[PDB]
């Protein structure tokens, strides 16, 4: 029984999962951080060297891991939604916002994943391809626009009861 | 019963994080580090958590980590020096004690008098909770990995 946060870059998944973990006194896991720790390399470096498929295989390894662990609050990378058995990882919360809202911000934990000023054209295309997956795999969809962390935690806590 | 994980225990400086990480990469397993997980949850370094919240709070957090490790599988886990103080450590997995003399560890990484006293007090715990005692002195990473893989039959 874990709480899993999914969504695109800029959606504040790590920040929110960490706050909920501290608030509920649960373990905070971040798939990207666990991959970085395992290889002693930043996500950007892993992608730059081993390429796409290798990273996705490692995300699937984390998804398998999340499918059997318990009592965790888990943050996942933008492309994690593509793993094969995401529903087994726990109650999935999709942190949702429009592309224009997400593109103007970044979370501190995302600095190591890609360039600060990523290609917007390519990112929008990727965003549009992933919406259906985020929507379909979510157990709860939470629009995050113009909401502070306290507001988000309150909504989630309410949904959890 | 034991969770199907490998858990490295021992004093600070015994190379638990390094060896757990190398074994995880070698066997393509998940690498967990109790100190790093506690640091991530609080967005603070272990030293800061100890300074502000004090020892008991930190040990409580190590206990939550031990409980979590007992629930998961196929992980290679590094633990802090004081993690042996948790209850039900055996449930976290197959425990490997990275053993070395205090005088050997001190040449790797404050108050040596107090440190040796703490080292002496923990030895019996490391030894009693170990499923496998691995003497790390004078061994490089490849040698330690080979020795562990023979033990777990990889």
């Amino acid at each position: 029984k874990n709480i899993v946060f999914i969504g695109f870059m800029g959606s504040g998944k790590s920040t929110l999962a960490r706050a909920l973990a501290k608030d509920l006194d649960l373990v905070f896991l971040d798939s990207d951080f666990l991959i970085e720790q395992k290889f002693n390399q930043k996500v950007s470096e892993i992608f730059e060297q081993k390429r796409e498929n290798f990273f996705r295989e490692q995300e699937q390894k984390m998804a398998d891991f999340f499918s059997s662990c318990e009592k965790a609050c888990i943050a996942t990378g933008g492309g994690f939604v593509n793993v094969s058995n995401l529903e087994k990882a726990g109650f999935c919360i999709y942190l949702k916002a429009d592309f224009e809202y997400l593109k103007k911000r970044l979370d501190k934990d995302e600095i190591s994943k890609r360039p600060l000023f990523y290609d917007e054209i390519k990112a929008k295309k990727l965003y549009n391809e992933r919406l259906s997956k985020y929507e379909q795999k979510a157990n709860f969809i939470l629009n995050i626009e113009n909401k502070n962390i306290d507001e988000l935690l309150s909504e989630i806590k309410k949904v959890i009861k």
